[PDB]
């Protein structure tokens, strides 16, 4: 059955000590219940080895926010998929809109990063999404379809190992908001192109997370949509009560 | 007095466990002597917090291999200078030839990264160097002078806090080698442009490390040059006996 998932993307926030304390605080806050979803914290590279021993692995997984497009070697400053896996992390965000925008990540580079993540037993959280000019031109479907080429070269077995996350990049800094109806529409389209590629069973087993603004006050309405399987959380990931309030949206 | 320094750049090598074991092995190998130089290990981001407690801080410092061009925030995958400092690391490599070549690092980006490193108490190891086509055209001096603009916007007080490293990028994969005489020539030129900017005292206090191929068999000849103050070590950084053999070149 398709997994519901709440994954926090800490982005470039938290010193070593703050990230350790945040992970401890989140673990304490979830101690008295079994969340009705998978929960993941995606941290900067510096925290991974320090936070994996601090969280109940039956409730909280750990992810990196990126990995390199090579397995190892003369790539000063880069951190490989094998390195990420060696910390105990089981997930990696790939293709985040900030890396596409600022760091030149292309379809080909992301295709290689996904392969390396899978070769090291990591679950990619593969991000897609269109910018304001694309949304205003009604090009969102063709944009996300083109971005999915990084993962549609995978075999069916390999594709079944990945999570997708949709980012309405057009809603950043513009005052705009993707309504729950708009989120459902594009999530349904994404699932349909997965089905076109691999058939309905693979598509129906893919978790497609909403990566726009997600807060305790809007999470239940977003997640109640049939094609929205949880969230890749930004700002609310950095405050325990807000992150837990989103996790609570899946309570039975 | 100007510092002699042997700094190892691990590049994108070593799982978490391998880097911990390598740091322990190096610490054990240096236990019975006080090296006659500063010694630094520059590791991937994943190791920093795990390796700083394992090395004798009076003998071995720890560095990162890069840091972000922003202080904090919505830069998924990037690790900030503040994050690096919070691990106990005191150094950061900036401007390595691999990042200039592969990751689009410009004069302006590197100027900002150096400022952020200094704002967080880190000592930059700022790398410069020309490629084969530039060396064959005898343009090495103008190339390194242009690259130094990222740091010549610093005040004299701030510039005094940085280390330089010269990379003969033209010697990678071409069968070529920068002779000790060639290393001395370009190191002397680099020191002369530091003197042109800040005066002779600041220039005479700047450590300028050789970043080409450095092994136990060539380290004494390289380091005996008056303008070569040690090395930024590549392959030999990953084997204790080789790294120690380079450190031994400074023995009295």
């Amino acid at each position: 059955m398709r997994k519901n998932i709440v994954a926090g993307n800490w982005k470039m926030n938290k010193t070593l000590q703050e990230g350790i304390a945040l992970a401890k605080e989140l673990n304490e806050a979830l101690a008295n219940e079994k969340p009705n979803c998978d929960v993941i914290i995606c941290t900067p590279f510096i925290h991974l080895a320090s936070v994996t021993p601090l969280v109940d692995a039956a409730k909280i997984g750990v992810g990196a926010e990126n990995c390199a497009d090579k397995a190892s070697g003369a790539y000063t400053g880069e951190v490989s998929a094998e390195m990420v896996a060696s910390t105990g992390a089981k997930y990696v965000i790939l293709g985040h809109s900030e890396r596409r925008a600022y760091y030149g990540e292309t379809v080909a580079i992301l295709e290689e990063k996904v392969k390396l993540a899978l070769a090291n037993g990591l679950t990619p959280i593969f991000c897609i999404g269109e910018v304001l000019e694309e949304r205003e031109a009604n090009k969102q479907n063709e944009v996300v379809a083109a971005q999915m080429e990084s993962v549609f070269s995978l075999s069916a077995e390999d594709f079944s190992k990945i999570i997708l996350a949709y980012e309405p990049v057009w809603a950043i800094g513009t005052g705009k908001t993707a309504s729950p109806e708009q989120a459902q529409e594009i999530h349904a389209f994404i699932r349909s192109i997965v089905a076109d590629k691999y058939g309905k069973e693979i598509a129906d087993n893919t978790s497609i997370l909403y990566g726009g603004s997600c807060k305790p006050s809007n999470a239940k309405e977003l997640f109640s949509n049939p094609d929205v399987d949880g969230g890749l959380i930004g700002g609310a990931a950095l405050k325990v009560s807000d992150f837990k309030g989103i996790i609570d949206a899946f309570n039975a």
